[PDB]
């Protein structure tokens, strides 16, 4: 039957370059003809000959008569869907998988594995799905909003690990890890260390052994929860990312968080989901992360890279590798993917880009993509082209 | 070839959870630019790769031109059409499979078996087609609309049974089970005891051995007539379910009608087509069923559930296991279902939601999806989100 | 490789009944969401796995602004365009194959073949395309409208057969057959007989070693040009159809053509395609045809078959077998097919139903199928549903 | 794994017909329901199995909102997409390959490799896809504009070759050839002889060791640049055609640029991109070229062929082939291609024809395909039957 995937070494590559812009919205126009979805939170997973580009509707098109609501993160008639990475995002390309307000989803190269989180607030839950069939479910255990990553989760050797949190946005939300193993919850991972608040974790293999995860802390820093999980023995601990370059927004001014590694710091209220991949090579690790360009809204994103060391204890400031979004564009959710090349994983980085005109109006984005391209330095920015009185 | 699918056990899992919600009329305002298909009757039937969404269409969309006769059941622009399960069924994802105003449809573990009914009131028509090819039929024996289930039908190594009736919707209506290989009958199946009226069976397997119906009887009782087909003598006896729990509409108050199971009682006259599917395991069997929360109208949906028993004889309430529709929303026909799973069977029941705004505009509906999914007990409801007036 | 493929004995069966209709323009409101192409000349043809519905486009949908020119039969726009048949032929769901004023098409087993005509009245030409590639052509030889069938071409062990003509629709228009393999005309066959006009024949087999086309004479008599090409010898001798049920459109009462079975008689001027479909049976064939209900507009349209005998030398009427659309609906052109089930094959009719407002609004036509299905008689007609104000 | 594609000899034929008009704006009426995408440079490239008709989009729909800007080269939304030869080219048909403004793409027999060119004109880039994965990128050399064919890159046994240029459109803008296998740019060729500016190269085999190249000199010339290129060797030589029939628009009369064969002569600033196909025989080689009609602007197309003799030495005139474009319809880029046949390949050339209204409304363009099929001469014209009002 196919053969279980593997992460592998990355494809030779020393930055990244413009790939692609699903800026569905282009086409959502009253005079136009088409119906792109309302979405948000989009993230793309790969498997061996294709990636799916996911998403969150509101259940909604433009243009419609359901734009009331469409800035409300859970409710009732959101779902996870999906098109072929490159396909536009309309009505009827799209497949929907399940009723979910927060989602993820990977190939483990036999099928894909789906998760969608609804459920009240109190007591919602993760539903996973394994090609047609629903296979399982997990329950809330903190009683406050149970939700997981909102990308792709990772899966090596047929076993699929994924990020869920539950607790306070302003308090309290120790996240766990799922070891999913063909839509069965085989293992309950409970991590130990800087474990007060942990969410929206961007996951990848470090190795075939560690995964690793930069994540949001919605209620006390701006620095992101970093968690190494070691795949053979099923555990892993969470501390801080030390580097002065702070990936959240709201973050306060680089370097200015004083004291050790594990220093909270100022304006730690808030957060955003970042962007994180690994390019695994055979002598050295890179990981590329990615930020707003805004130090407290959500306009812009720029690209940084470093290589090796420990992200637990290196105060040094990530190496720039260009702007992706200048500070004029909407700069909100990014995640990282990898998409498969014949012998190499090619790394990615995706950025949503909402298209906020405040609740009086629709709500939605697009999703542009950056990847591991050859050599010199990032030449293009992204714009979404949408104007949104149209 | 591919073999002949046979029932397997059921996944393991002891509550339903909303699974998925196929709103296409969430398209349908006169500004958006979608073309959802207007269309009732709908049920799901999975081969081993995948669900179709079937549908009886009225040949018309919505926005559109041709709301009158909407409200009607049969006309000669009605077709059985579908969708792959998650895709919006809409003028052009639909494949239009025959003209229709009655169906049913079932993978084998080869191919696919449509059955559609039409030709006048008198003298109507099974039609079955396998694949694309027009197979057989079978003419009305009671010349007063011969019909059939409006969900699935069912096939076991290769053999596929489906109940079709005729008679009087106020009188009688005896029916009559078709067994079908590769879409030619081969046997006519005759039933036994309390057989003087029914109709739009949901039937499913509850073992090897055994299919058994939840059906509906239009004329005399809100008991459902429950029917146990055995495959290996291709016979089949009918008699009312004796629960309290009365799974009709309209019908009184659980446990007022007195005297033996087989009494029909009060509110015996109309009907709604009603849910119904089977857990199968080692040593027990779980009978799960969906009735409106109304007594009288088609009004809110909830799940009930009981394991093992005779249901000719126990008067035992069934377990209430949640709220799928409220009071507010549509709750019309239900049907069961299975999805296949790599190694087991996963119970199903999906609800059609009517958009109902009377004669003066269009009808249509939506379908809620339920399924078995891990343990605990069912927490959200569905609601189709459409305002009738855009 | 796939196996070339043959005629083989038709499936059991003694009546026709309404399987499908295909109705675009139920969605070409100028208040809806659809884009129906505006065509005329369908037909259909079937390989082992799927059948697809072709037509000449006008190249424009409706709703649209190119009505203008819809009811001309030749311009430099007009091309064969297909679906899956069951798909409705929309402007995204339909293939462009190549640009065509007349057209036929088959499958031989392994591939299609596509042949469309277009280029100047006077000096058109006969293009042949194999899949994707282009391999063919054949010159005009009577510099009149040279054109072919409007319905599927034959393929028996890898040579596909297609009738073309050429002369004038007033006076001579002599037909020849082509024998085509893989692309590329290997022979022309030069028809004996009765051969002053002979064109848009409907062919189909009716054995391994003969083809047999009921077909039409625009200008002197409504018995229908009646075709047998011998296979093997790869000849072919045209008789006049004897039957006192006269096929063709306009035409006298029937039986009231005096004298032999070669005259002409009266209402000779004009004509129609006409369907026309084999059920081979091991002792008998049935030669099943259809007529509209006019005797002299296309209004209309009615099922007869008669059983064996020489269709050139019996005089006897043609048994009735159904009304297939009632006087009140459009019957313009119809064509013969057949399905391929598992061991055998299922004998169709298809009827083009054209709305007709005239040259000041669009033009353009709806498909309805009739195929052999069980026994009793033909139970029910087929109304396109369309109202062409809207 | 499938093998390498090689050039074949060429399908039987001797004249060009009139094969096949991709209009997607037919269907772009304000009120009709299509979604075609605004796009410019369209190219075809087939593979064993299919062609798919490439083009460069704006990212942007008729109707629509967004038509300030198509009449731009470069921006930032500029996408290469794609759909199966055939389907039109509208919002939800259509597949998103990367940003670019500039592209190219061609199969090797086993995967589709995609080239797009995007970034500041100062520092543009050339990325690479090898199926979904991005797998290199090439540097600007010059600074000034770096681009490439804008039709398709030709692979034998696995290596692609593909024309690059940079430099000043006014000015030299020497030309480079890259050789790619699966994905990777594995050799530059500098090119030698008359090397001051070549661009948008119209590239093709001429037998198993040479590709041939018809170019646009931007600035000097109104003959076309010359590439032969040895695929032994892996070195190239360009000279300027010779022949008196200048291919390129502007141009001056044919014949009246004196003097030897390399002389630049009259009206040689301005350019356009020409169609160029080869006839492989087993003695001769057919060489195809397509020009405007008008020597002033963009307006008609006709072919013209030339059989075996040195196109960097041969002065002779062209032969005529037919008028594909009249003088009164668009006539703008061309390009040859090759579709697969069974043992054969299928020379054919395609033409943009942009519907140009000005800067003050929208800008797009029709495709119209010419193929060598059969043998006579070359019948029929086309018009794209657009009226840029509706
Ligand atoms: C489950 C849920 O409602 N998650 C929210 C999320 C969350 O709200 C914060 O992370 C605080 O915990 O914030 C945001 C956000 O954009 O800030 C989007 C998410 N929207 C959705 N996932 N639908
Ligand atoms: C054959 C037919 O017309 N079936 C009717 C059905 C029927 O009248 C009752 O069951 C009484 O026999 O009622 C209903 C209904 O919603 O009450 C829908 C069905 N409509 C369609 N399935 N088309
Ligand atoms: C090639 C052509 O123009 N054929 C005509 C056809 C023909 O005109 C008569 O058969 C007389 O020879 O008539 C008709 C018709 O509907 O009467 C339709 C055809 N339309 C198209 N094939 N486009
Ligand atoms: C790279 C680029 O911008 N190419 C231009 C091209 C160019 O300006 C000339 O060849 C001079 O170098 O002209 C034209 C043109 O239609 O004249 C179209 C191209 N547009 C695009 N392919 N996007
Ligand atoms: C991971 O392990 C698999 C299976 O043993 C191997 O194919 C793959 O190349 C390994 N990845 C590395 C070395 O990064
Ligand atoms: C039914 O029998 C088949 C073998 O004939 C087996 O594969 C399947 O598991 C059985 N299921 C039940 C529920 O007995
Ligand atoms: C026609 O010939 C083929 C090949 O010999 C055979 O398979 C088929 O059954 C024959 N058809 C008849 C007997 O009608
Ligand atoms: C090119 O060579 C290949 C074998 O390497 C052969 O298949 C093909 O026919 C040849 N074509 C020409 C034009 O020489
Ligand atoms: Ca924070
Ligand atoms: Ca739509
Ligand atoms: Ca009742
Ligand atoms: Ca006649
Ligand atoms: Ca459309
Ligand atoms: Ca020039």
């Amino acid at each position: 039957e196919p053969e279980w995937t593997y992460p592998r070494l990355s494809c030779q590559g020393s930055t990244f370059q413009k790939a692609l812009l699903i800026s569905p919205h282009r086409f959502g126009e009253a005079r136009g003809n088409s119906a792109p979805l309302i979405i948000r939170e989009p993230f793309i997973a790969c498997g061996p000959k294709e990636c799916k580009h996911f998403a969150l509707t509101h259940y909604a098109a433009q243009p419609g008569g359901y734009y009331n609501g469409t800035r409300e993160d859970r409710n009732k008639l959101r779902h996870l869907i999906s098109v072929k990475l490159g396909k536009i995002p309309t009505v009827e390309n799209s497949i929907f998988h399940m009723a979910a307000w927060s989602g993820s989803a990977c190939h483990d190269g036999r099928e894909w594995t789906y998760i969608g989180v609804d459920g009240p607030d109190s007591n919602a839950l993760i539903k996973i799905k394994y090609g047609e069939a629903y296979t399982d479910t997990y329950h809330s255990y903190a009683n406050n909003i149970l939700r997981t990553q909102e990308s792709a989760c990772n899966c090596i050797g047929g076993d699929c690990y994924l990020m869920i949190t539950d607790g306070s946005a302003s308090g309290i939300s120790k996240c766990r890890f799922l070891k999913i193993r063909e839509g069965r919850i085989i293992k309950e991972i409970f991590p130990t260390g800087r474990v007060e608040h942990t969410e929206e974790c961007t996951c990848g293999f470090a190795s075939n052994k560690t995964i690793e995860c930069a994540c949001r802390d919605n209620s006390y820093t701006a620095k992101r929860p970093f968690v190494k999980l070691n795949v053979e023995t099923d555990t892993a601990e969470i501390r801080l990312m030390c580097t002065e370059t702070y990936l959240d927004t709201p973050r306060p001014d680089d370097g200015s968080i004083t004291g050790p590694c594990e220093s909270n710091g100022d304006k730690g209220r808030g957060g955003i989901k970042g962007g994180f991949v690994h390019q695994r090579m055979a002598s050295k690790i890179g990981r590329w992360y990615s930020r707003t360009m805004s130090k407290t809204e959500r306009m812009g994103m720029e690209l940084y890279v470093r290589y090796d060391g420990d992200p637990w204890t290196d105060s040094d400031a990530l190496a720039h590798s260009g702007v992706m979004v200048s500070m004029k564009e909407p700069g909100w959710y990014s995640f990282g993917f990898e998409i498969k090349d014949k012998k190499c994983d090619v790394p990615c980085i995706g950025i949503e880009m909402v298209h906020d005109g405040g609740k009086k109006t629709w709500h939605s984005a697009a999703t542009a993509i950056y990847c591991l391209m050859g050599s010199g330095q990032l030449l293009w920015d992204t714009v979404t082209g949408v104007d949104m009185a149209l």
